[PDB]
């Protein structure tokens, strides 16, 4: 996250952290938790090898570094990438996860309400991101979980700022005309959520851009709202 500040304990308790046990661990991707055994992510974040037990989810956490060997952690039962998702091309950028035992909802760590396939978006103004993603283009992953409030911008809008046809209706951008406030290599999969009426919705995925918080350059996020019927029909009981 570029130009956030630290959030404190609780304050996004879906946000968590994908990593991969290599020599150190290493944070790759974040996700939110929509449910007691359900993660959503970003597929580009399974790009590498489809390794399942390679990764390790993290919620309930704050800081990177107080992770020890003590700290609790799920593991991944099942990986579900978007069918149409193509690692050459930016669209359908989403994944579920199950883990393999359900988590216990806590102050700490709780779901993500999801939105509506049809309800809308512009009621909100300003929405907010998180991560341990750079805070800078060619920065390093950040210690304390990061937020960052944006306003989310018409896909018009953001469309005059990429390659034709990039920007889908399955897609939604946030961006501020002068820059200093983005999304950022790391931050991937994770959560852009907005609130109307004291409720939170995920509203998007963090998902990719041209660098990291240029002027009229606004974030791309998978939009959630456009993948509600896939997400319940994969979702739902055996």
């Amino acid at each position: 996250i570029v130009g956030g500040t630290e959030s404190s304990w609780g304050e996004w308790p879906w946000q968590v952290s994908l990593q991969v046990k290599l020599t150190a661990q290493r944070h790759l991707c974040g996700g939110s938790l929509i449910g007691h055994q359900w993660v959503l992510t970003a597929a580009h974040c399974f790009d590498g090898l489809p390794l399942q037990d390679v990764w390790r989810i993290y919620s309930g956490i704050l800081e990177l570094s107080d992770i020890t060997k003590d700290t609790p952690f799920s593991q991944i039962k099942e990986i579900i990438i978007h069918q149409n998702y193509k690692v050459s091309e930016g669209n359908h950028d989403i994944a579920l996860i199950k883990l393999q035992a359900p988590l216990e909802y806590t102050e700490f760590q709780k779901p993500i309400s999801l939105p509506s396939k049809g309800d809308t978006s512009t009621i909100y103004t300003n929405c907010w991101v998180t991560g341990w993603g750079f805070s800078k283009e060619k920065g390093e992953i950040q210690n304390i979980l990061q937020k960052v409030n944006i306003p989310l911008v018409t896909n018009e809008e953001c469309q005059k700022r990429y390659q034709d046809y990039k920007i889908t209706q399955r897609m939604v951008c946030a961006g501020y005309k002068e820059g200093g406030k983005d999304a950022c290599k790391g931050d991937s999969g994770g959560p852009l959520v907005c609130k109307h009426n004291g409720m939170w919705r995920l509203v998007g995925i963090t998902s990719w851009g041209e660098g990291c918080a240029r002027r009229e350059q606004p974030g791309v996020y998978t939009k959630v709202a456009e993948y509600m019927d896939w997400i319940l029909e994969k979702t739902q009981s055996s």
